[PDB]
């Protein structure tokens, strides 16, 4: 299968803001052969929805082609359709979920004519997990088992929840559209049981779009804005979830967030980290910020180069017959080190021993 024999670093990052958001992004291949991820990042949507702004993750499978075509038509959709259009002036609640509900299922069908008319070889689908951000509401949307949460009071308010085929719900779904689930995969082979696309497992006969195989029909929930209390929402792939839980990752990016207000960075910080703790997917985060984000500190900051020439000086005192970085790593390890970043550990100082490390070996 894929894997290169090394991964590819190289970071793609985006960066903006507006409607007194901020917000960075990082995608990263790593170590697969294709990069199938995408991302939406937009502030300010037209058509009288100038106060909104909307940030998706894409994480496609078999293919780029479904990740690639949500990223750039599935706000338009979304935004698009008598549905969302409700309405008065402004689109109620319900008028918001059933238009992200319409926009899911009209993309897909969509795709699917599209792909039945240009006789499309590709068989891909994608994850989707977003927020659409209204000047009172943030609108969690997912399907499938990329994931976003919020930060609200230093804690985890609210998380999507991943749609796997084991999940009770899913299973049933599955097990009536005369599937199986064998482990944690469709018939075997699928491990997410909501997506875009795949539409081989969309072809049950007497059963509706939303009672196939796997399901196009996203999950929306409305969280009333909070000026004070909301710090930032993540949104990222399984490729940063499958390595890292939810309050690691809070904490984590709360630790970097008290040292830099540099999105791209923190972004940047976590996609490496989570390479670092073994994760070897596509991966693409994007942080969303608001007014009451954490502050740098400039105790947070003092402590970090504290760390960093710690670090250094360890490094210099193991390599004394030249012990690899590998071994440099697992030496560190054992030393039990204090004050590491929350989350991150020692992973998360590894891009600072490697730096050290190349300066003292560098052949
Ligand atoms: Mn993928
Ligand atoms: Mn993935």
């Amino acid at each position: 299968g894929a894997f290169l024999d090394k991964p590819k670093m190289e970071k793609h990052n985006a960066q903006g803001q507006g409607n007194g958001l901020r917000y960075g992004l990082s995608s990263m291949q790593g170590w697969r052969v294709e990069m199938e991820d995408a991302h939406t990042a937009v502030i300010g949507l037209p058509s009288g929805l100038e106060s909104w702004s909307f940030f998706a993750v894409y994480d496609g499978h078999a293919g780029s082609q479904v990740a690639k075509y949500c990223c750039e038509h599935l706000l338009d959709h979304i935004t698009n359709n008598q549905d969302f259009k409700g309405s008065a002036g402004a689109p109620s609640v319900e008028n918001v979920k059933n238009g992200i509900r319409t926009g899911f299922l009209e993309i897909d069908e969509h795709m699917r004519v599209m792909s039945e008319k240009k006789h499309g070889a590709d068989r891909s689908g994608s994850t989707a997990v977003g927020v659409l951000i209204s000047p009172q509401h943030t609108y969690f949307i997912n399907c499938g088992d990329s994931r976003g949460l919020l930060c609200r009071n230093r804690k985890v308010h609210f998380f999507t929840q991943d749609h796997k085929p084991s999940n009770p719900l899913e299973k049933e779904r599955i097990q009536n559209a005369g599937g199986s689930v064998m482990i944690q995969r469709v018939n075997g082979s699928l491990a997410v049981s909501r997506a875009l696309g795949d539409f081989d497992y969309k072809c049950v006969h007497g059963k509706g779009p939303t009672e196939q195989l796997v399901s196009p029909e996203p999950e929306v929930h409305d969280i009333e804005r909070s000026e004070e209390d909301d710090q930032f929402i993540i949104l990222a792939c399984d490729g940063i979830w499958d390595v890292m839980g939810n309050e690691e990752l809070c904490d984590f990016v709360r630790s970097r967030l008290e040292v830099t207000d540099d999105l791209e960075k923190v972004c940047n910080e976590v996609v490496d980290t989570c390479l670092y703790k073994g994760s070897r997917d596509n991966m693409s985060v994007i942080l969303i910020c608001f007014p009451n984000a954490p502050k740098v500190s400039p105790e947070a900051v003092k402590k970090e180069a504290e760390l960093d020439k710690y670090l250094e000086c360890r490094v210099e005192e193991i390599i004394k017959g030249v012990p690899d970085l590998v071994h440099v790593m697992r030496t560190l390890a054992s030393e039990n080190i204090p004050s590491l970043p929350p989350g991150g550990e020692l992973a998360s100082k590894r891009n600072v021993i490697e730096a050290v490390y190349n300066r003292l070996n560098p052949y």
